[PDB]
């Protein structure tokens, strides 16, 4: 069970696109038509001390979609792992984050630099737990042989709809996103 070593989000308002976010509680996500307004999460683990061969590895996240005025149907959101792991969660900025576009959530370098490694349907209004399965990426994928993982977190799909994973700064542990290595 490991937390992240670094979590943060970025954001795309005028505002904010030079702004870091690692001090939050909230690891914010939100895919728009246009791309104003979209958040991305990013994540970072060390297993360069996990004993032992990996045979299963999850992600798990805890999080919700959030609005005053519309209850959300659930929304899938998207999973990549990026091999650009050079950051710290205090670096990152909308204007300096890697794998998406300039303007919007969508990704850059699919299939090279970013593996889709699935989607977790976050769902309204209460906190729940998603988990994905990552392990053929965490065991072969050539990203994580220098055992630091770095995962992105994203709406692929332009829903318009706002949510947030808990991140580090949550002070119940439990509620923490967590690397699961078996
Ligand atoms: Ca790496």
């Amino acid at each position: 069970e490991l937390a992240p070593t670094d979590d943060t989000y970025v954001e795309n308002k005028s505002s904010t696109v030079d702004s870091n976010f690692a001090t939050s509680k909230q690891l914010k996500f939100k895919g728009t038509s246009k791309g104003s307004d979209d958040r991305i999460g990013y994540l970072k683990f060390d297993i360069s001390n996990f004993k032992g061969e990996i045979d299963k590895a999850y992600i798990e996240l805890e999080g919700k979609t959030s609005s005053s005025s519309e209850v959300y149907p659930p929304i899938d959101i998207s999973i990549h792992g990026l091999t650009d792991d050079t950051w710290s969660e205090t670096d990152l900025t909308w204007n300096n984050s890697p794998n998406h576009e300039p303007g919007s959530a969508k990704v850059v370098g699919l299939g090279e630099t970013a593996t889709f490694l699935g989607k977790v349907t976050v769902n309204f209004g209460e906190y729940h737990k998603v988990e994905l399965d990552i392990t053929d990426y965490i065991k072969n994928h050539s990203d994580n042989k220098d055992g630091i993982v770095a995962l992105m977190i994203s709406d692929q799909d332009q829903n318009n709809a706002y949510g947030w994973f808990r991140s580090t700064q949550e002070t119940s542990e439990d509620t923490y996103p967590k690397l699961i290595l078996v």
